[PDB]
């Protein structure tokens, strides 16, 4: 995997992303070590996970190996796509376990379908952004990923708020509150997509990779610690013990 | 991913089967919003993303995007064997709740050693198939592939056949009836890849895109169906509640 | 996947590998079939498929596709990265189950995370075995790498290690054993690839393949049935049945 070249500025967005998400990640590992209950730790090490994936992907595409030469001679960031295939499922799963409780008590085929409905629409997304420009299987993937996009806001919206309110008061305020600042962030994503050259090229790949940059700090960086503060609020509120798990663990033997 | 060129009989084929998967999971999304108990949902999402992944996946190929050339020459449609390794897991996963309930309390390891024994299969399968015509590496794969088969079917017929008379009478018949057709269907596909363009080469790509398509649209539109409205009828059978698992939800979410 | 030629003394140590899993996998599918509880036959068939997916990618390593030209030119196995992925998160899952045992009822995050970790180790180990050698990018994702192994040894020696004094005597007696053992040999495979030809270099792709035939010997075959055998004398000292878990279902 040589370093293939890299135009300056959209290397330098890149190593904002990097530098970013692992000032992110170093804070979010406090949460984890803080944690005090099976649900802020589930929480925790879910959004820790998102941050330092994402600085992965961000300095393999840094490092100029995180790219490849679409067959129509485009440069795609699909070391992006890869690590999305895992950090969305996290974020997601976040706002599950906000709704089910942790562990997952009930209604887990709805939490796998979300997972999965999120899966195919970065998958799908991956083969419409490496399909030629110009091309209409470039779009039928985008209408198939967008219906994967679909799916997840009505699994959001439908079945997982609804069972929001049966577990209780705290939770569907705080599954309302990430649920809603999180579908806001994501709908831009496509947007980015349907704009940038991986799509229609209204602006280049240099826009095209800051907004994606920009994109990102906000879903996982600052979402991340918008959830992990509702996270720590909720377990406040809900007489937490004074105590990590990791502390209970060592006065437990 | 530019899309590559397919003969057109080849490609005629693998429209019926987007048409025809994309139908299914259209249809068994309805079972999903129709599910009362949680083993009717558990079933019911299982077998629509078989369906709805299998419709991508025969969209991927009619596109001229689901294959590539072996180095021998031969077109393989790795795409088939790529989202194979998912979606026949989780048609196991449908044969170890109903042998097990769901969620799935006891056994665990039996059923991951189902899923995993079944992903081997597949895995080892596509290199089978891109291995040479003609070399032993196809055969030895091959062989690998259809010990990994063997395991699926021992684990089908043994471990998790006796624990399925263990959860229950009802959920004893509606395993005992799913896994024999299921079996049965599966068996066939071991067959093509004998004979089929990524084997012996009896027939050509087109028989052999065609009888995967046709086993396709069994093992997952059929089946799945077949199944599903097996489920059903257990939970019919052992008084299933008046409301889906939403209405139920719903009930106890509104004041 | 047309097989690509080897270097027949590289080809031989990796039969080897191939007779060496495949003959522990078959001795370690017999503690399946003995198992009789359920934590015995979590850690039975984890075991494994340890040795039945290192016996897989060491026979496609041995028929010659299993490996990849890299852009700088040397041949890196893949073959044993991609199975890496999946085999190195079982063994932890063994000591995690033996922490907290089967199932996982308790501190599944950190489960998650031990396996996370590892598997981002793996993979990005990979990553520095492709990057090119002499480069800053190769030893920028060895230290990457590193720091997920230090993650890796910090949940064994620390939340891990906290939570099999929770679960009992035995549990935590069998977990340090087990854990000491598994430490100090996959600490061997980061000096392996440091000094081997995916590295520095101080010794070539023979040396380098034989050792990860070794070190893959030692951890999955040996450490299989050193594992294993301490699972069953947990069992024992538990006064385990002496019904199988098949058995008992048919009963049942
Ligand atoms: C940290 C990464 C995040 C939150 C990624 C989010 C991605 C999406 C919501 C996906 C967007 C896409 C579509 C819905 C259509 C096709 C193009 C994509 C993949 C950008
Ligand atoms: C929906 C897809 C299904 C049910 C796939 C079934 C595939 C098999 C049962 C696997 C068959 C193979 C062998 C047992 C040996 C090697 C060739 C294969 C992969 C066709
Ligand atoms: C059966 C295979 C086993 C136990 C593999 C273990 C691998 C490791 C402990 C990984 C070591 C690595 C580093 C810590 C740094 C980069 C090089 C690696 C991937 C060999
Ligand atoms: C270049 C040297 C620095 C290394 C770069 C980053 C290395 C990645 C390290 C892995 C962090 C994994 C932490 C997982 C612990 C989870 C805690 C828990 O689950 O309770
Ligand atoms: C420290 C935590 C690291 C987390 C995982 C790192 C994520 C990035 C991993 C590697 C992605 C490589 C993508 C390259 C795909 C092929 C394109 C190419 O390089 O030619
Ligand atoms: C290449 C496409 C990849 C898609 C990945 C799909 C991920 C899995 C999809 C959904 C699984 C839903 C099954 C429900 C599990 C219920 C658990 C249980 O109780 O048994
Ligand atoms: C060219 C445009 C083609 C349009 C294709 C539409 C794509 C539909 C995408 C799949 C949605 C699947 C997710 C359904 C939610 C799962 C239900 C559940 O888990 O409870
Ligand atoms: C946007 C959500 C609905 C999804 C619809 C999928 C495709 C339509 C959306 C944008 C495509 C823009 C117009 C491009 C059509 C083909 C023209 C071309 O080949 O360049
Ligand atoms: C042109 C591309 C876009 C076209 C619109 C596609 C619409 C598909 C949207 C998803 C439907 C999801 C319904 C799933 C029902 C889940 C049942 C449940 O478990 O509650
Ligand atoms: C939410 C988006 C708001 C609007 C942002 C618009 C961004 C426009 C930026 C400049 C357009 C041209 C971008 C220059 C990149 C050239 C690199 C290339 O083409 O390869
Ligand atoms: C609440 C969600 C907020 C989402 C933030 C990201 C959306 C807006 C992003 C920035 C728009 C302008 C992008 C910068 C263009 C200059 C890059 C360049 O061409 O050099
Ligand atoms: C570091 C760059 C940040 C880029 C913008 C971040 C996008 C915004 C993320 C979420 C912060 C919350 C925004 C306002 C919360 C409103 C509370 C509510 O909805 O009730
Ligand atoms: C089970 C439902 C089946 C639905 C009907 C499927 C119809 C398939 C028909 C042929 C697909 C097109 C074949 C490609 C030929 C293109 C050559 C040309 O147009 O010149
Ligand atoms: C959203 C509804 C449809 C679901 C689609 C998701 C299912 C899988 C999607 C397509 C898989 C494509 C994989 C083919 C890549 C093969 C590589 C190649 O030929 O170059
Ligand atoms: C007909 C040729 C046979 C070749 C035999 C060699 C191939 C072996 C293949 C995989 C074996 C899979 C074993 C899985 C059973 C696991 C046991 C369990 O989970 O309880
Ligand atoms: C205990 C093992 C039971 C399984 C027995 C079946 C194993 C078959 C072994 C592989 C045969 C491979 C033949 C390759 C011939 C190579 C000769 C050459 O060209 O150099
Ligand atoms: C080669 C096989 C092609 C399969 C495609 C055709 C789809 C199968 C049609 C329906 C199968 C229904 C199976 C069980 C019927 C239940 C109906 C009922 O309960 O009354
Ligand atoms: C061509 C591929 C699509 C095939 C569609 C098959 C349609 C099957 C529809 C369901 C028929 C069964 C009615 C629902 C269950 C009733 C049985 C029961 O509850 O006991
Ligand atoms: C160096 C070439 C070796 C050739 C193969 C040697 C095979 C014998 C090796 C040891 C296997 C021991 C298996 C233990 C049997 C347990 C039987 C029992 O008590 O249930
Ligand atoms: C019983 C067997 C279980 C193990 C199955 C896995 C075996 C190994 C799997 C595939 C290894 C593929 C290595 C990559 C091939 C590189 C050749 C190339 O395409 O250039
Ligand atoms: C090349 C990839 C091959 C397939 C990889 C997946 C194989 C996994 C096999 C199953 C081992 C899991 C053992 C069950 C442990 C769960 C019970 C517990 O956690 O206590
Ligand atoms: C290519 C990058 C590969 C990344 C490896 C996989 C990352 C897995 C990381 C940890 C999983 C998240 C842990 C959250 C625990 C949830 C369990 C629960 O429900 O309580
Ligand atoms: C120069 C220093 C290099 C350091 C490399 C990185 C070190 C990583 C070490 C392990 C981090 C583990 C973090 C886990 C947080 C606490 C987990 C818990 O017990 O809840
Ligand atoms: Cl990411
Ligand atoms: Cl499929
Ligand atoms: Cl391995």
């Amino acid at each position: 995997m040589n370093p293939r070249p890299i135009e300056p500025a959209t290397e330098a967005w890149l190593w904002v992303g990097v530098a970013g998400m692992a000032l992110a990640a170093i804070v979010m590992l406090a949460f984890v070590k803080r944690a005090r209950t099976p649900f802020e730790e589930s929480q925790a090490v879910s959004q820790f996970f998102v941050l330092l994936i994402a600085f992965g992907t961000y300095l393999a595409m840094a490092l100029g190996q995180g790219s490849l030469t679409a067959d129509d001679g485009r440069q795609v960031f699909v070391s992006r796509y890869i690590t999305w295939t895992f950090t969305t499922p996290l974020l997601l799963l976040g706002l599950a376990t906000t709704a089910l409780g942790s562990p997952i008590t009930r209604r887990k085929p709805v939490v796998a379908g979300l997972i999965g409905a999120d899966i195919i629409m970065i998958l799908t997304g991956l083969v419409a952004a490496l399909s030629p420009s110009g091309s209409h299987e470039k779009w039928i993937w985008y209408g198939v990923s967008s219906g994967a996009f679909l799916a997840v806001y009505y699994l959001i919206c439908g079945p997982l708020l609804l069972e929001a309110r049966v577990t209780g008061a705290d939770h569907r305020r705080l599954y309302l509150r990430n649920a809603v600042v999180l579908s806001v962030i994501w709908f831009l994503y496509p947007v980015n997509f349907l704009l940038g050259n991986e799509g229609l090229g209204q602006w280049g790949g240099t826009a095209t990779t800051a907004i994606y940059t920009l994109l990102d700090l906000a879903s996982k960086a600052a979402y991340g610690f918008f959830a992990i503060t509702g996270v720590r609020a909720l377990t406040d509120r809900a007489g937490a013990p004074a105590l990590t798990l990791d502390e209970a663990a060592r006065r437990a033997g």
